């Protein structure tokens, strides 16, 4: 059967629920309260073919900061929970896509180790109404919660709308292909220390 | 029928036997007598898929270095002879695995030319009893007797344990690209050349 | 009893009016026009246990500016009275707090001696639509109207918001350190030159 | 009743078993099969006041690494069991300890967000059998499973064992300050977002 | 009972009597012939609780640095004294201070090991009378004989009343608390090596 | 009669004995242990004259360190005990000795108080198994318990061993200097300050 994780949580800060098809047709449906990031989550369903459901409200009147960060985490548990002991899994992704100008490369590995290499450098502070230092902060809240390793790499790009868009153009795919069965590993943990 | 490469020499150094199956199940079979460099040629099979089975015995009083060698020359040969005239292959091989922190992109190409592109730099010199330095000379001498050409770039990395493993499971992947069938181009040899 | 501090005070500019409590429980209840001062203002009810009440409004339509500026000098009066001679406290505060990857170091002296040091770079212009020059004005009109000596150091960060709630969570503690009871000292004044 | 947590864990690596009091008297039993790691955890229950009761053993013969890895997570997650919701503690610790010419800070806060932020430069490889690379991984691992913000900072020191000894007295401090109980905040959360 | 430590020397060069209680109530009570060393052993005895007897004369008339160096000395034995075998001490203290513009950290370690780090910038040659290199020398004679671990840095400061001052104050603090009672540990003695 | 001192220490890490003949004729009866530090105390006797017995026993599975560093102790104080009031002595020493390449200068004075310089710079981290950082810990704590001010400096040296052991030979001279008997001085103490 598909795996699918749901999570809801809740704070004074914030009120989120999540719902990803890891095995989806990349179903579109994010509501953050931050449209930038709804639509950077929809590349991830888009390329990554994740069914993406994501509702959020919270305190945006202080900063998109607390928001951003509860989806992340949120999105973060829900991955774990889809894919339980990733039995006959790629495990590892890796892609670099483009969009114009920018170049972002994306390595990640389904680990249960959490780690973020980021070295993005937006060169704006808003991108529309977004601060772009909550990118950092989304993929680092995502790891920390998934147990993912996760490599981010800026190579080319000026743009940023451009070089976040690659950045969740390329994780989609990366992760995409790290979730997907292995045709030949014949339903085994992907790992020596089993 | 699953190609399997099969090697025996012996030197006043050291005395090695390797077989690998390029259609393995990942079949993990190696004592060289050096610890670390089983531990190594477990993640070849874990994320290559290969069989590796492995005996060395050597001069390890002296140095590691003769059996590290020795080993590395006879997988090359193994390899080799496994793929023979390379019918029907990918041939090109290209992944980029992080362990943590450490992240290594091997890109391959099964040409019949030895060449090897190297820059890790270790930043200790023994992990556990495994002199470091002979990391490099592993692969310099399976290209050697493989007739690959192979690229090895540590993009990230601190920990030389995480260095050497992410370079060993990028190879493996890498590696598992190249050997495998390529689905379109129906049993032709893949080259220009021909 | 409780030593509490109250202010009110009026300018063409603003309207403001304060309530501490130094030996609170932590009520938060503060609304000054500014929610990411609000945000940060419950950091110090709930790490200082300070009883934070804080009304204002302002022509914030020109600048967060007079608001912000107006606040501060509220809350250093009511500190200052709240504390009166300053028998048997501690005096002196001393702590470092993280968020995430921010650390900052405040140390203070509730010395009657105005004076604030302060080396905080904070990489983004507004958090949320909070203009970040005015942090250290917070602190700047605190301290002259209060009388305290405060040194506030950024020894991490990155995140605008990481790097401001931090400072307000190692101020909280410090400043709660300070005007606690010194067990030792009997109700005598903490100086030499009394 | 006294805040227990307790974890073992087996994998195709090692085998950990860990138990912590957070409410200890000091009580140290730690066998790893690494004896600095030993040596490192006394201190731990002699200054942090713990109970630490360890056993562990593991593939050393390849490395210490996979060893040291996991019983710092074990020990991660038997600290985050014996914390439960953080009712009534400090959360936050603080503390600079010397070992004569070093000195090291450790600032954390039982936040419930992994970050390690580590700068201590040992200036030899080996200090006995003990790798001293493993020492950044081991705080990174107990980071990462605890959900703890924690940042060390080599303020001086030359000699390796004493850095890293300092590093284990100031973070056992820290964490003692973090976990105990809070005299005022009368079993809260100490968090302005419950 | 209180922990009460006498001294008296003579040499041809100066004459010292110094009486130190640990558990003291601030009593000020320094002659030493150098009127600033005098007003900087008040602010121990103010801000660290400590009763503080000193007499001392000597030959002032060649340099302060004879008389400067035995009241150091004498204080350093009769700390040693006072504290005895250190039972249930907490044997660390760590406290940053600042007067205005200076701001001092000061690490000790009451380990029997003496040590001193200190990195004081001093910009003046004289406060009032008193040869400012005398201060490195006072802390470095007390460390001798007191066998103490103490590290005394130098954050902010240009005064250099104000940056010795912020000095003894910061340590004045430190011993206090490396003096006193651990409430948990229960009379024994603070180190894994008893 | 024979200026003869002897001490006896236990913890929980080592345990020490150590015996020293001022007056001696070179007995070299030297066993801690550390088989490289043996041999430095053998020049100590052979070039210094004094008769050496040393027995340790202690925790070199965790490090060398504490066993290291308990003998230099114990040896500071034998010294200490031997010398007394230091009646009739030269007091100073002082002299440059080479091993080949190395050359190394020593200077020294019985003078009560401690205090270490040392510039030397081992380009290897081990000699046999002998962990080269222990060569300064050494002769601190040797000095600290001893109360001698001594200088080292390194003039040249390439080689681990030669560096050390001139280290060791240039000391025994200078020790031998310092501790003998001034033909012209009568019994006095070598101080103007008596
Ligand atoms: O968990 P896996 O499958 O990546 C295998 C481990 O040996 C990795 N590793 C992590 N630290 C040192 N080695
Ligand atoms: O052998 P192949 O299939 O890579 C084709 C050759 O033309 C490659 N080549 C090597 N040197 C110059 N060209
Ligand atoms: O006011 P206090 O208690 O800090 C004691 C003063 O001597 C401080 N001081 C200020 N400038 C020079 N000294
Ligand atoms: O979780 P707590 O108690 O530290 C309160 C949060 O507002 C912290 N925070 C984290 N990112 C931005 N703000
Ligand atoms: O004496 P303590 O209590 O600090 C414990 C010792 O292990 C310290 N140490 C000193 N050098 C190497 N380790
Ligand atoms: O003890 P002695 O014999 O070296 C004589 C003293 O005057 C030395 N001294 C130490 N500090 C300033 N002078
Ligand atoms: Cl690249
Ligand atoms: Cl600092
Ligand atoms: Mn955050
Ligand atoms: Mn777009
Ligand atoms: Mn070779
Ligand atoms: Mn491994
Ligand atoms: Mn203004
Ligand atoms: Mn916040
Ligand atoms: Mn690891
Ligand atoms: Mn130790
Ligand atoms: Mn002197
Ligand atoms: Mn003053
Ligand atoms: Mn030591
Ligand atoms: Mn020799």
């Amino acid at each position: 059967s598909a795996r699918i994780g749901e999570v809801k949580r809740e704070t004074k800060e914030t009120n989120v629920s999540v719902k990803i098809n890891l095995d989806g047709h990349g179903v579109s449906d994010s509501s953050t309260g931050i449209p930038f990031l709804d639509h950077m989550l929809d590349q991830l369903a888009s390329h990554g073919l994740f069914d993406v459901h994501v509702r959020a409200t919270g305190d945006t009147h202080i900063d998109d900061h607390h928001t951003n960060e509860d989806v992340a985490l949120a999105i973060g548990t829900a991955l774990l929970k889809a894919l339980g002991e990733r039995k006959g899994i790629n495990r590892f992704g890796d892609f670099t896509a483009p969009l114009d100008e920018a170049l972002i490369h994306v390595s990640l590995d389904l680990s249960g180790r959490p780690y973020l290499g980021y070295n993005l450098e937006i060169p704006t502070q808003r991108v529309g109404t977004y601060d772009t230092q909550l990118v950092e902060h989304f993929f680092q809240s995502l790891v920390n919660t998934s147990g993912m390793t996760l490599h981010i790499r800026q190579l080319a790009g000026k743009n940023s709308h451009h070089i976040i868009e690659a950045t969740f153009k390329a994780f989609a795919r990366a992760l995409r292909q790290a979730t997907e069965s292995d045709p030949r590993r014949g339903g085994t943990i992907p790992s020596s220390k089993g």
